[PDB]
């Protein structure tokens, strides 16, 4: 066990191993607080996150376990990984606090999109890396659920990592003119379907469109306005898809709208590479069964310059049976403690 030292930063106590030096606050959320630091063992600049109230309820304890399980599994060049996890506690009986350590990320794709002039080669490389990471995530039967520009880190060499997996966002967070909803698939925006991995491909289509034009694709002022923007571009549901729609709330509202045809994407995305237009038409489909998958998209001709089927790896299997398990707070807490003490750092 390393030696730990204590300090108070912005009214919070931080108790961390001596290896982490020069802690400086960089933000707070509802799930924790974050400090930048220098890691003397590896030489990296790191982000250290102290979870807030990790075991305050059954829901919160299960969420803490879920986050740690996910971060310990993800080992891929285009996905955020876990550098370290620690607790100052010396036993399960005194265990209360959890700290997570990752590489410190600078710019996100929002910063790139609003300030930089992107060539077609830039869009190719950025979307290629998203899809490479998504092939890996989906091969473990994980759904990201929250892909958007602020959850994609990008460095000076245009290299990209996927961040901030959806841990299961409030109704207030998705209300009104908010980027938190602009990238969500139409079948989940009003919970007309259960989540599945095809929702992430819709999000990729929205992101790629925004890199090509510099503008949000579906900036709705509320859920209904956003659905209308979507249906104007892709058309109202055809007979084949309506037959598959199980939700009675969806059918009733959908049938109240005048029918509209799918628009011509070459007249929407003026000047874009025709191969980019073709890929967008394969992502932005209402029938989620018919959307292109991440593995299929990597082989599309738009990525010919970067695609290498011997360098697009899949994940080890990921056991999610805990998600259907009913446990007490202290049982989730003990499971989390086991995962903290068994962590082995990357080479
Ligand atoms: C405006 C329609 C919203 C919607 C509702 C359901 C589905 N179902 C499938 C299987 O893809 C897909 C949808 O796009
Ligand atoms: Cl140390
Ligand atoms: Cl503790
Ligand atoms: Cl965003
Ligand atoms: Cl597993
Ligand atoms: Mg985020």
């Amino acid at each position: 066990r390393p030696t730990f030292y204590r300090q108070e930063l912005n009214k919070t106590i931080w108790e961390v191993p001596e290896r982490y030096q020069n802690l400086s606050p960089v933000g707070s959320g509802a799930y924790g607080s974050v400090c930048a630091a220098f890691d003397t063992k590896t030489g990296h600049r790191v982000a250290v996150k102290k979870l807030s109230r990790p075991f305050q309820s059954i829901i919160h304890a299960k969420r803490t376990y879920r986050e740690l399980r996910l971060l310990k599994h993800m080992k891929h060049e285009n996905v955020i990984g876990l550098l370290d996890v620690f607790t100052p506690a010396r036993s399960l009986e005194e265990f209360n606090d959890v700290y997570l350590v990752t590489h410190l990320m600078g710019a996100d794709l929002n910063n790139i999109v609003k300030c930089q002039k992107l060539t077609d080669d830039h869009v190719q490389f950025l979307i290629y890396q998203i899809l490479r990471g998504l092939k890996y995530i989906h091969s473990a039967d994980i759904i990201h659920r929250d892909l958007k520009p602020s959850n994609l880190a990008v460095n000076e060499d245009c290299e990209l990592k996927i961040l901030d997996f959806g841990l299961a966002h409030t109704d207030d967070e998705m209300t009104g003119y908010v980027a938190t909803r602009w990238y969500r698939a139409p079948e989940i925006m009003l919970n007309w379907m259960h989540y599945n991995q095809t929702v992430d491909i819709w999000s990729v289509g929205c992101i790629m469109a925004e890199l090509l034009t510099g503008r949000t694709l579906f900036p709705g002022t509320d859920h209904i306005d956003q659905l209308k923007l979507i249906l104007r571009l892709v058309g109202t549901p055809g007979a084949e898809l309506l037959k598959k729609i199980s939700s009675e709330s969806a059918r009733n509202y959908i049938q109240s709208l005048a029918q509209m045809p799918k628009m011509n994407f070459a007249n929407v995305f003026i000047g874009a590479n025709p191969l980019a237009v073709d890929l967008l038409e394969k992502m932005l489909v209402l029938d989620s069964d018919k959307r292109i998958t991440a593995a299929q998209a990597l082989a599309h001709a738009y990525f010919a310059q970067y695609h290498d089927p011997d360098d697009e790896p899949v994940a080890d299997p990921y056991d999610q049976s805990f998600e259907s398990r009913d446990l007490l707070i202290d049982e989730w807490k003990s499971l989390t403690y086991d995962e903290v003490i068994s962590f082995v750092p990357p080479p």
